[PDB]
């Protein structure tokens, strides 16, 4: 199964629900230039192609295809937002026409939908929670506003082919019955069809339904479902965690739930705050807490380098060193630590805060990951493809209070 998605936040999403439910998955960030040398149950691509010039999605779409089906990939899973996120060019349409073309296919499913988490359809018509999608925030998206609910017309204006529906009393009745249905809407001509789920047992049966189909679409309701099917039930309870090794913990984020998370185990573990006025002029700073951090290395919990200062005390540094400066003493300093703690032997690395993860995964060089256990919602663990490095980033709102040494207490 090759998952093609069209932002980082949905292709980390349908990944969970891929491995939530069973399926062993890889999610690639960006196309990779070199081959999978593992063989798992899905790839999902991620990519930045929900609102970039449509030429270049096309391409890029085109490429993750490609790369997926030279790595075994026989399954198609163009994967885009649960509110159709796109324009009269939006993407969504061009993009699954030239995946039709290239895959010498006709017909293909539209579904955004995950009723239990308030992503319904019902007559084609996409519903946001209780409100039409053209009453939700979405009427006065500051990118991709949406004015129509009608997924069908939204998909029409973008496709070069005519957009068909699967109304709900169609689909209460089986898969079958979906087939007869997708039989007939081809035989009208259609290119596409939206089918309504109103409950997730209406996925289920879409999942059923689209078991051979070269190529489907949808949000993360879909896919997951499929994924169900494919397992047979299974749930991620096998999914792996980081086997004994070095860990450290590296939080960066001044997030209400992160300076409690950080005040929460510093009264656990070794912990050494990160000093914003010694990162920028003491040069031996990056030294000393490499050496600290390896020799606290025993202890029960990993050892702790921490940004985190209420949001106060933040706002506080940001007008006294200023935005930028600040940030990328402690951005630098990070990254140059966890570069010298991976060549010491340190395997394991829990990040706290958006942007302290990207730079030490930038730093480290992975360019895709294994997923693994769910830690809380959105923090599951993961391993470069590169090498037997087990990551966990937790952005700056995931996570209950004892989120650092929890993400710990379930591989020990």
């Amino acid at each position: 199964l090759g998952v093609i998605a069209d932002d980082f936040t949905g292709a980390s999403d349908i990944a969970s629900f891929l491995v939530e439910n069973g399926l062993s998955t890889v999610q690639m960030n960006g196309v990779p230039t070199q081959s999978l040398n593992s063989k798992v149950d899905a790839i999902v691509i991620s990519l930045k192609s929900r609102s970039n010039p449509v030429n270049e999605a096309i391409e890029q779409s085109l490429r993750a295809y490609q790369w997926l089906k030279e790595n075994g990939c026989t399954q198609f899973y163009f994967k885009y937002c649960s509110t159709f996120d796109s324009t009269a060019k939006g993407n969504i349409g061009p993009v699954t026409d030239a995946l039709l073309d290239e895959l010498n296919e006709d017909f293909t499913v539209i579904t955004p939908a995950l009723p239990v988490n308030g992503r319904t359809i019902f007559n084609g018509y996409l519903f946001v929670g209780d409100v039409l999608l053209s009453e939700s925030g979405m009427k006065n998206h500051p990118i991709t506003p949406m004015v129509d609910a009608n997924l069908m017309r939204l998909m029409d204006a973008q496709a070069k082919g005519k957009t068909g529906l699967v109304a709900y009393a169609d689909v209460i009745k089986g898969a079958s019955r979906v087939q007869e249905c997708f039989a007939e809407l081809k035989a009208q001509g259609y290119r596409y069809a939206v089918v309504d789920a109103v409950d997730n047992s209406q996925l289920e049966v879409l999942a059923e339904a689209v078991a051979d189909f070269k190529l489907v679409t949808g949000g993360s309701g879909l896919g997951a479902y499929m994924a169900a099917r494919l397992s047979g039930g299974k749930k991620g309870t096998n999914a792996f965690t980081p086997t004994k090794g070095k860990t450290v913990v590296l939080s960066g984020s001044c997030s209400v739930m992160t300076n409690k998370q950080v005040e929460k185990y510093r009264e656990k573990a070794p912990h050494f705050q990160l000093d914003v006025e010694q990162a920028i002029h003491n040069e031996n700073y990056i030294e000393q807490l490499y050496q600290w951090v390896i020799a606290n290395l025993d202890s029960e919990f990993a050892p702790m380098v921490y940004a985190t200062v209420p949001p106060d005390a933040l706002k506080a540094i940001q007008h006294q060193f200023g935005v930028d400066q600040a940030s990328h003493a402690i951005e630098n300093t990070f990254a140059k630590l966890a570069a010298k703690l991976k060549q010491y032997g340190v395997t394991n690395f829990i990040t706290a805060g958006g942007e302290t993860s990207s730079i030490v995964v930038q730093e480290l060089g992975f360019t895709g990951f294994h997923i693994g256990k769910q830690i809380a919602p959105g923090v599951p663990w993961l391993k470069a493809v590169e090498e037997d490095i087990f990551l966990a980033l937790k952005s700056g709102n995931f996570g209950k209070e004892d989120f650092f040494e929890y993400a710990q207490g379930m591989f020990l």
